[PDB]
């Protein structure tokens, strides 16, 4: 009943049988005979189909989706972590980081700034991942409180991203919400290749909690077992060299979740500068746009998430492939009324490319002709 | 400005000069010329004064105090702990314990049982003590939420006992309350002798958080620096062989706190059965009553706390020396409507002597002629 990784050579054989031209000719809402992972792989590898042309087809295939876009802004509630991801500044072994923790007052204040000054109605809560059972339970407790507090303030959509979760940790978080609340669990597998995964996340059985690949990947299945609905898998683009392998696995994971009745967003964040202990693969814009396109096309009801990891000029080109736009900063309690958010290298998880205020970024998107749901521009008669 | 341990040989020399008969002749509210620690020591060592006679004098000296008694019931919110106290079942190295953790739902349910079925308006929240800064902050956060939740339910007095606390941990807890709220910090030094302390609590600088004697003993001073008022020092009777040394130090600590304007309760819990790694000194009833008497007499505005560690027959004899009566069980979420509380050896901190329901114990005290504040007997027209 739990997700099982696809056999990449099996998908390759099925991809060899799809007619990619016929696929592009499909009407919106119409579904290929072959599996999504096989169709995505075939589109990816058929270089007679230009990336620009794939992108236009993906945007059209997703064109009917309503709302076109919605938003959430991240709120990192702490930058403590017990794990050791080599591409992340929050890794426990990074003794250079200034560690911070938001209490009741600070979390509430940040939510009020986001709500009234940035005009947003979507928020995400983030933490590190912790090793011992009591710390994981206490973290779930705190984040559960934060989710409930946000919902009560009038946030209409809440994400959380707090590491892998076992059944009893979900129990503790779940006592804060209802099974029908608009709450999405985020757990990016980073890489679905077990060998690349171990290279960046570490080896198991040594107090490094995220090194357990399996606990992480079945977290959505536990969430669904408990009766919840919204989930957000992802790949960290730049870890594994073979992008065709990751897109096959992510699309396979999305497809599994869909079969279980879940609503899934799909995230493919691209690497940003951080205090790393191993370096990564820089993925060019064309490969990245091609990847987003084949995922968006074959998974048309599963929204891609685009974040301010990316610079303004890239958002300009890619926004049409996305279903979620998420501006913000990965620093602890970084927001302040009337000021740009902090992204201090001394305390941030990584450095973002776009530090413009969410309400500016989202306002410009709306002014260009795309409304953003969960955004209320704090303007005119809706200004205080 | 912080508490400094008295020099025991200096107190001995001052004790040699007090007239213990003149001391007993003092009118209530009148104060000896010598220091409290010196007077307590002299009363202790003057065996021409019988223990029964000391007890009668202490009770009379405290007779004017109003209310005569108030109550709180303990609620252990978890039995996880990172420390290694050799006399305690919750020590991390005790792999036999079944570890439990109460979330939002369970804590609320327990408070409602205590409030409506046991009729109590005083509660104490307890945890283990944790090593890494994030866990300590997350624990402070949770317990802060619990205190606020209890106060909002109508609890009129809340204790907490969650280990030593540094300034930033107090900050996190304090965001849940007001400086004038009826909230008491408990931090029992266990032994004021540094050598006995190290024997049971462990050596410092090795991830054993309670091994730091100094961080622990100045926790009240940090609490007072932040502008709070109520504190609860204690000695664990049975650790250190020389009781005269501990009573000198506890009375000295009480006196210091008083000088800083604090309201202090004083706790002298006696050892109970547990899964220990070192055994302790069994203190007989006469020594124990003599100890309670000299502390109660010399510190007449600082209430002794008596708990159901002690059997019914001992409470009968000692209750007149106490200002706080605290029935309950040191098991996680042990209460249930209409049932006696759990005290399961598989999950409890230690085994208590008296498992009768708080409302029975407190009702019998009231029926015998002593009202108990923060107790509303759920009887007659106050029954639902
Ligand atoms: N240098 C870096 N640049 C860009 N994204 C990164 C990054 N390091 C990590 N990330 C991504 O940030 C995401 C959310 S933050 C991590 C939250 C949680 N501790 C967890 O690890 O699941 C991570 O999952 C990762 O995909
Ligand atoms: N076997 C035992 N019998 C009786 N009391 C004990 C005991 N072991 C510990 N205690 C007492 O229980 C008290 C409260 S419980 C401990 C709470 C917190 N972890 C702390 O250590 O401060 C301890 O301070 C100790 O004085
Ligand atoms: N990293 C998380 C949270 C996030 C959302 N938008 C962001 C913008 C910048 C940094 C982090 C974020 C995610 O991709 O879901
Ligand atoms: N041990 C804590 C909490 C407590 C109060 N009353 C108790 C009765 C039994 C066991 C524990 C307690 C204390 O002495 O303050
Ligand atoms: S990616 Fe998450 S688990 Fe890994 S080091 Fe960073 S914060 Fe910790
Ligand atoms: S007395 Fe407190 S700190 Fe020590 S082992 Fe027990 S619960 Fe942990
Ligand atoms: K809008
Ligand atoms: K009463």
């Amino acid at each position: 009943g739990d997700f099982v990784l696809p056999e990449l050579e099996d998908v390759r054989a099925e991809a060899a049988t799809v007619d990619t031209r016929a696929v592009l000719a499909l009407a919106e809402g119409e579904e290929p005979a072959e599996s999504r992972a096989a169709v995505a792989l075939a589109l990816w590898e058929d270089r007679s189909i230009g990336t620009a042309e794939l992108q236009a087809a993906a945007e059209a295939r997703c064109g009917a989706r309503r709302p076109r876009l919605h938003t959430f802004v991240p709120l990192y509630t702490t930058n403590y972590c017990d794990s050791e991801c080599k591409m992340c500044s929050m890794r426990k072994g990074n003794h250079r980081l200034d560690r911070k923790f938001s209490g009741r007052k600070e979390i509430t204040e940040q939510l009020e700034i986001l709500y009234h000054h940035e005009g947003v109605r979507g928020v995400g809560f983030l933490t590190g991942e912790y090793e011992d059972k009591h710390t994981r339970l206490a973290s779930a407790f705190r984040i559960g409180w934060a989710i409930r507090t946000a919902l009560d303030l009038g946030f209409e959509r809440v994400y959380f991203n707090i590491g892998s979760m076992e059944q009893d940790e979900i129990d503790v978080l779940g006592e804060w919400i209802g099974r029908e609340d608009p709450v999405t669990m985020c757990v990016f597998q980073e890489s679905y290749d077990r060998e690349t995964y171990r290279r960046f996340m570490g080896k198991t059985s040594v107090g490094v909690p995220k090194a357990d690949f399996d606990r992480r990947v079945v977290s959505f299945d536990r969430w669904l077992d408990a009766g919840y609905r919204y989930v957000n898998p992802g790949v960290l683009v730049g870890l594994h060299d073979d992008l065709s392998a990751e897109l096959v696995s992510l699309v396979a994971h999305g497809d599994h979740l869909r079969s279980r009745g879940a609503t899934a967003d799909l995230s493919v964040p691209r690497m940003r500068p951080a205090m790393k202990s191993r370096d990564t693969t820089r993925v060019g814009d064309d490969d990245y746009l091609r990847l987003m396109s084949v995922v968006a096309f074959t998974c048309p009801e599963q929204r891609l998430v685009l974040t301010t990891r990316e610079p303004q000029e890239f958002q300009d080109v890619a926004l049409g492939l996305a279903g979620v736009i998420s501006p913000g900063s990965p620093d602890v309690a970084p927001y302040r009324a009337g000021c740009e958010a902090r992204n201090d290298e001394k305390s941030s998880q990584f450095l973002v490319a776009d530090l413009r205020r969410p309400r500016h970024i989202l306002g410009r998107i709306e002014a260009s002709g795309t409304p953003v749901d969960h955004f209320v521009n704090p303007a005119g008669e809706a200004s205080r």
